[PDB]
């Protein structure tokens, strides 16, 4: 039967009760030890309060703001006896405020984004690179800089990003080993970061292609997805933002950098649900991918920088998403782009209305002697039902993924703030992987040039087929 | 019960059975008097066979080539008696020479688009100028100039090009009628080219949104159409093209344009199906469509020209596609562009599989008193089942524009090479009417500045809102 993993001492605060909570739950209850009544459910939507109802769960219903979320959250993550843990699966709150509200109380934390405030994401006052979630993830660093060491926080755990931070660990040992590379995996950042470099590894995309497909056509005017419409669709509008390699020789024109922070990152002036980069998946061999900002773009190629005695990059790989998601997903950016707003309405896929599709995601990492590896996790609606209940596919990679990060925060208790790339990520995997079907690596031939040029004039690198001038279309 | 327009006495000689060779001979059996068994229709393909046989028609199963036109074609158009009747709804076959062999032969033409011999549409050695649609037409032009008058042979009559010329000249007349523009309605080229003027049409989008839907889901790796799946990737993989407007002020880098012919036209150094324009239509409210290339894209902004004594060009529309497909086709372009090359297999959607949706096409003429003005069809599925059998929506616009032009030709049957700019659009619209479903002009606020700009530094032109600069998705 199920691995419980630990005994949870203390209050369980879950602030936010959409897909990704409903999924996560069931897990929590499954595999942690505590009293029932130790459990909170947060969120003011009404059909989550009547979930949590039905679920019989404590639920209060109420939006977590900058003016109340000392009031509400101090209280509930301090009642004791011991160390509570505070779940945050919301969107408007800040990840920063309630992380920092946590570890001063002593509480554990996790969540699947570094979340601003309500009013952020569309103030007219803020430039694109204070938009970024390269300028949101250098809040958590400073926060981390300010308070090192303390109470276990765990920020962006979640599928993508967080699982994949995992997979690109295990590429690489991978990589090495099909090689006939032996010897010590590494342990430290400079050794992960070393053994990209001495693979040839120039860059890696995070790879989805989520094929669900439900029972009912796209409607019109409604925004259609697998996952958080508001969260997809606000990331959707921030800056295209990447990684960026020291083997680019490219950038397009309105592409920009940071005067601070880790130096990994570059953004393009122009929303990322509407910039596509050619790419490739195992089921959708060559595809399109939309170049959606993400946490992990910046935090794996951070993580896997070389720098020389004076502090400068001599090695880094480019880093970012190419995302398929779902047709009826592909479908509303098509609209809404083409509308020039949001749809009136919108909605997420739930399992019962899923006639069948697999969330493929995983990591695909290139410009090494074999050319692109893919490693990842390639979950069917099927298997998912069998599994866990109240989710979808896409659901269940990042709920298993918030599991493997508080079962890791509950076994290392005093780390401090951390990211998914400082995480073990064997053990991580090893709690997580009953829940991603399918996982494997697959090497590909194909590059960005494949048929390439055609009929028409292109500007094209030939010499370098991976390079984001080829990657990008233009 | 159903018109019969007139007898036809001679040979009806069907080249091509496909989509609308399917929906247009039923049509052409309701509205003329013939025997049976003068009709023949030549396809290669088994599934033409088939079809052909049920219907108890006279059936040759043959491409027609470069190498065999001649022989093949010439005893059927002059079987007698009389005056014989090419209809050609083909694809690989060439539109001028078919034409020009009816024409000798003292035999009716009709056809839906200058298409080329085999080979061209991706022949490597030829300049990107001369796979436009510009070049095609004027090898049309080239002809009627070289043999003026004699046989009537219409170019490019289907649903658009054809239909959306009569669609065109209707708007100026209710437009005309609406900003209380005085005068007799038009009767020469030139004078509706001088209405346009006054009016201040800057120009006319084709704007076109098909929503039928499948009662199954996209299939991976099939492109899915309601018409031609080969005639709509070749015509989507030729160059973004553009009739091209005196008031534009602005073209981008790869525009180029043409150093002979009639003058009215730019491309682009890309792909028309992977080019997409801010448009409107009445059902679809503002949306992306893409700047395919059309016949009618050249020739309403050609026949719409006012010159000087000189010859110049004083006035001109811009005249180009904002076309909007199916959603699974919408999908089929993602596919088969992010894949950069076609599907294994491809299907064009059956009225037994359509559960429902429209085909809404018509013609938005902007720039004048009252912003936007769209005139055109809303034909239903459910509509086109009642009233007309085996064909969609999509189909019957085709199908029953063909109607049209063969009456036309028919009442008129010795007015030379001629294009559906030089039909008599009353009498046509009058044929045609019956298979439109509902017909309306609708105005709008709309502009392609509306929302803008945005949260990104946008290259616009505030000054002028239907500006290219403005249409054009960058
Ligand atoms: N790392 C990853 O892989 C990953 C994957 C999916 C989702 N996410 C993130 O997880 C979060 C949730 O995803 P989801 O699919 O569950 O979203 P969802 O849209 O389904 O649900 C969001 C919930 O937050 C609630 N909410 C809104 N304002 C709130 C407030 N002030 N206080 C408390 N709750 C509030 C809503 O009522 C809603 O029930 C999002 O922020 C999303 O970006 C991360
Ligand atoms: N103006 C318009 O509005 C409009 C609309 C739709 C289609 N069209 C055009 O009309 C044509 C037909 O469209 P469709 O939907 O019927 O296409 P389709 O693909 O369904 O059918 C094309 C037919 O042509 C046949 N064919 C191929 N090679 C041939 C040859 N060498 N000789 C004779 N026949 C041959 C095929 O076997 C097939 O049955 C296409 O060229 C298309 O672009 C125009």
């Amino acid at each position: 039967d199920w691995p419980v993993y630990h005994r949870i001492d203390g209050p369980i605060v879950m602030i936010g009760f959409g897909s990704i909570g409903r999924g996560t739950l069931p897990l929590i209850e499954r595999h942690f030890a505590f009293d029932r009544s130790k459990l909170v459910v947060i969120d003011p939507s009404d059909e989550a309060r009547k979930l949590a109802e039905a679920r019989g769960v404590r639920f209060i219903q109420q939006a977590v703001t900058r003016d109340n979320y000392r009031e509400l959250l101090v209280p509930l993550l301090t009642a004791g006896p011991g160390q509570g843990f505070c779940v945050n699966l919301s969107v408007d709150t800040s990840s920063l405020d309630i992380m920092e509200l946590a570890r001063e109380n002593g509480a554990l934390y996790i969540d699947t984004v570094v979340e601003p405030w309500l009013g952020f994401y569309f103030d007219p006052d803020l430039k694109p690179e204070a938009r970024s979630n390269y300028a949101l993830r250098e809040t958590v660093l400073a926060a981390r800089r300010n308070k090192p060491g303390g109470t276990t926080a765990v920020s962006c755990c979640g599928a993508n990003p967080g699982m994949v931070s995992w997979f690109v660990k295990q590429a690489l040992v991978n990589l090495a080993a099909d090689l006939g590379v032996t010897g010590e995996e590494p342990t430290t950042r400079e050794e992960w970061a070393r053994l990209a470099m001495d693979l040839g590894v120039k860059g890696i995309h995070i790879a989805e292609r989520d094929t669900q497909r439900a029972s009912f056509p796209k409607p019109f005017d409604v925004f259609v997805n697998t996952w958080s419409v508001e969260g997809f669709v606000s990331e959707g509008l921030q800056p295209a933002e990447l990684g960026w390699g020291t083997f680019e020789r490219w950038m397009p024109d309105n592409a920009r950098g940071h005067d601070s922070g880790c130096g990994a990152g570059i953004y393009l002036l122009q929303p990322g649900a509407n910039t596509r980069v050619r790419s490739w998946t195992p089921t959708a061999m060559a595809q399109y991918g939309f170049l959606v900002t993400h946490n992990e773009s910046i935090s794996i190629a951070d993580f896997l920088t070389v720098r020389d005695a004076a502090g400068q990059a001599v090695y880094r790989p480019t880093c970012h998403y190419a995302y398929h998601p779902c047709n009826d997903a592909v479908l509303s950016l098509h609209e809404m782009f083409g509308s020039g707003k949001r749809q009136s309405d919108w909605r997420i896929l739930d399992e019962t209305e899923i006639v069948d599709g697999i969330d493929e995601l995983g990591v695909l990492l290139y410009g090494h002697g074999k050319n692109a590896y893919w490693y990842g996790s390639q979950l069917s609606i099927e298997e998912t039902r069998r599994i866990a209940p109240d989710q979808n596919a896409t659901g269940l990679q990042v709920s298993s993924a918030v599991l493997a990060g508080m079962v890791w925060a509950l076994e290392n208790p005093n780390a401090g703030i951390v990211e998914a790339d400082d995480l073990d990520f064997r053990r991580c995997l090893e709690v997580q992987t009953p829940y991603l079907g399918p996982v494997v690596g697959v090497y590909t031939d194909w590059t960005p040039l494949a048929g390439r040029p055609g009929l028409f004039p292109e500007d094209i690198d030939t010499s370098d087929p991976w390079q984001f001038r080829n990657v990008l279309v233009r």
